[PDB]
């Protein structure tokens, strides 16, 4: 019953500070661009331990499957190579990327009928907030 609380669709609701998180990670002007505009869903499911998180949206479609603790590598939406590991400390779902020297959070909680999804590169902190299709 780890993630029980994560389960389902989410679609976004409300996003703050996108823009400079994707500056942060190299993201170019026009994928900014296009990006900022996507609407996305997120799809979380659960088979045993592993867990799947899908993203759609008219900008891209990604897919990781994972088991808590375990590092994967992983080709993200703007196209880096990373190394992922994802763990649950204290209800959050905690996701962290590290590639060429560099390291980026993506944490997700339940807050009320929410799922608050905060990303964190450097001084910089983006949060995407997403509630149940
Ligand atoms: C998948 C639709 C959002 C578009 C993101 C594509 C270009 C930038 C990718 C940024 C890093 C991943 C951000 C996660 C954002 C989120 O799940 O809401």
């Amino acid at each position: 019953h780890m993630c029980d609380a994560f389960v389902g669709t989410w679609k976004l609701v409300s996003s703050e500070n996108f823009d400079d998180y994707m500056k942060e990670l190299g993201v170019g002007f026009a994928t900014r661009k296009v990006a900022g505009m996507a609407k996305p869903n997120t799809i979380i499911s659960v088979n045993g331990d592993v867990i799947t998180l899908k993203t759609e949206s008219t900008f891209k479609n990604t897919e990781i499957s994972f088991i808590l603790g375990q590092e994967f590598d992983e080709v993200t939406a703007d196209d880096r190579k990373v190394k992922s590991t994802i763990t649950l400390d204290g209800g959050v779902l905690v996701h962290v990327q590290k590639w060429d020297g560099k390291s980026t959070t993506l944490k997700r909680k339940r807050e009320d009928d929410k799922l608050v999804l905060e990303l964190v590169m450097k001084g910089v902190t983006c949060t995407r907030v997403y509630e149940r299709a």
